[PDB]
């Protein structure tokens, strides 16, 4: 009856992981026992679940990473299961969720151990003569893996979104609001950028900054920023003195209260340079919360389609960024319709399902 | 605070009022509020985001222990605000009762014990004219009865439609759930299965139905079993099982969530209840074209009448009369398809749905 997922590292603060989590509960809910393969497991387990956290080390990850899989096959050998659920790419899988975009792909934007370790992980899942089922939630990337493995099409499945609940704007949200923004010492007329998830230099923090620091005199003495993550802000803090923004600028380690900024902020900006979907843009979304981002990112098409901010076009230029992020904020009522416009498609489209719809394809 | 409370003595997946509780709470949590729930017991998953607290007051006496937990519930209240009071259990300090029970008072005649004082006391402490609660109805019947004890005002009560789950309809496949059922439990076509379903088997008449099955004509005795599903201990019954010399024609089995396969895979809901506040799997075996036989007490009987979807016996109840319709309903399996089709055409009209949007929308305004 038991499941085994399997994933490199758990913390509570990244969409893998809870996605995973989710899916883990849901798999328990239908009568499975839970077990999980790891290097790393931060936060909270849940009861009923073996966690198993891989002795394996090495000077370098992609070798760490073969070590753990030995050590993984070694103990399902001796204590099978029913279906083997990986969150990363790896050899041995029954079923795989693509929490990441295609490597095959981003490498080409030869020699060296990394590129054939993790090369060689992704074909062992897209390759023709694996039998892994696969689990897409960005639309994007499926014809991408098929041009670098010709993975068969059955072999596919794609997600809707699978945002928690607790991210839908409440009843109170005016409350909650308010609370909020007295906390932080925000006022009506100061506006608040909020930069959400780990991977900083991924998600583009560097380019919000300059974006914040390019403001007109007006709107930049009025705006702040506040970025939430695991990083270490160090690199940034350079950033932040050089550019005159110390008094304007926060970053905070991950936490648990995401939808409280979501509803305490102005804005979301997120000009990634990469992201396979970006589950916090959907987040700001059913929270009323208007979001700027690239449309490199995986889920930049929601905004668009339900008109709840703008998706910046690439290339990217530092220079259309800061004009967007000037024209976002200086338009006090565009920002309500999109806030709306957000609301009322969180009523319509399903964005929650995920859990299920993904424990259905590994149960059958 | 958007938070709503919500209090009920017991859940457990297999009571109506527990389902009703359920799927008013779900709705409300979707309109973007949070949900925390006061119980003695909680039994079966919890859903995401229900605060579930379950009060550690404990008593010899049932209605003591309810007094304990009206006042632990308080205390936590007045500590930890919130929007709105809905119970699905009389008591005091409610904004709102969901009344899943029929009238105690009216029941009482059918002074002194500290049983019936405690329940008197609790029904007035919700329907007596300087209560503000206001009373979600989903039994029609029951409405003048409250008004005739307490004198409560007509405009705090609204009459709600039923909230079947749309699970227990026929659905697309019902012949091939049907079919795999009876497989699964060894019915041939000429099989006659009787279902029974509820906990409360005592209150909801499995004697009288084990009765019927008993004095059944031969050939049909011989081709017919029952079913009764739920939590009750089978114990009491199995004596009379065994009495009657039912012991390989009667399976009584626990609470179960796959309900719809055995309304798709029997042949008659029987459910001769002696009371009944309404009774949901009366419609439940309508919406999957199950025929019922039913006493005329339950709430919900009429719908079986109003639909041609079984027949209602009606009152005073006798045996005899309940062993001869039974008969009759078992021999006529015209009557029975009949009926069947009834069930189904009578779901694809009528509004048997809509109680969890209907309560939510009373419960916020
Ligand atoms: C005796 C009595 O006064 N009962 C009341 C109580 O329901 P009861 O639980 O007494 O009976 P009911 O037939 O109204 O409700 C049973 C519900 O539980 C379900 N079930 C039952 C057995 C099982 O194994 N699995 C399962 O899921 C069944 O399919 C239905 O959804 O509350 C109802 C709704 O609030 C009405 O007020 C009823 O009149
Ligand atoms: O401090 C934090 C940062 C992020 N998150 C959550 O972590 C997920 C991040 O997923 P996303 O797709 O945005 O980014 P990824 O981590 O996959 O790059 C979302 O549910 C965030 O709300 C969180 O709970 N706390």
């Amino acid at each position: 009856a038991t499941l085994a997922f399997i994933l490199y590292k758990y913390f509570p603060f990244g969409g893998l992981q809870r996605d995973f989590m989710r899916i883990a509960l849901e798999c328990q809910r239908r009568g499975h026992d839970i077990r999980v393969y790891t290097l790393i497991w931060e936060g909270d387990v849940p009861d009923g679940f073996e966690v198993l956290v891989a002795p394996v080390r090495s000077i370098f990850n992609h070798r760490r990473n073969e070590k753990f899989t030995a050590w993984v096959r070694a103990d399902l050998d001796r204590r099978p299961v029913q279906r083997v659920i990986g969150f990363n790419k790896m050899p041995g899988l029954d079923v795989y969720y693509a929490a990441d975009a295609c490597f095959e792909e981003k490498a080409q934007t030869r020699q060296w151990g990394r590129y054939r370790h993790f090369a060689g992980y992704e074909r062992a899942v897209f390759d023709p003569a694996s039998k892994t089922e696969i689990l897409m939630i960005s639309e994007v990337q499926q014809p991408l893996f098929v041009k670098h493995y010709g993975t068969q099409a059955e072999r596919f499945h794609l997600l809707p979104p699978g945002i928690s609940q607790d991210r839908r704007a409440p009843a109170n949200a005016a409350d909650v609001r308010a609370e909020f923004r007295r906390e932080f010492g925000l006022e009506e007329d100061d506006l608040l950028l909020v930069q959400i998830g780990s991977g900083f230099k991924t998600k583009g923090l560097d380019r919000s900054l300059k974006a914040l620091s390019a403001l007109p005199k007006a709107l930049r003495r009025r705006t702040r920023l506040i970025a939430i993550g695991q990083d270490d802000p160090k690199p940034f803090l350079l950033q932040i003195a050089a550019l005159g923004l110390n008094d304007q600028v926060q970053i905070l380690k991950g936490r648990s209260d995401i939808p409280r900024f979501l509803l305490g902020a102005d804005l979301l900006i997120h000009p990634a340079y990469n992201e396979n979907t970006g589950t916090v843009l959907l987040e700001a979304l059913v929270s009323g919360l208007p979001v700027l981002v690239t449309d490199v990112c995986g889920y930049a098409h929601y905004i668009a389609e339900a008109d709840a901010g703008r998706v910046l076009p690439s290339p990217f230029e530092q220079d259309s960024l800061n004009r967007l992020l000037a024209e976002m904020l200086e338009d006090a009522p565009a920002r309500a319709a999109w806030s709306r416009n957000g609301l009322a498609y969180a009523d319509h489209a399903d964005l929650y399902s995920m859990p299920q719809r993904a424990a259905d394809l590994i149960l059958g």
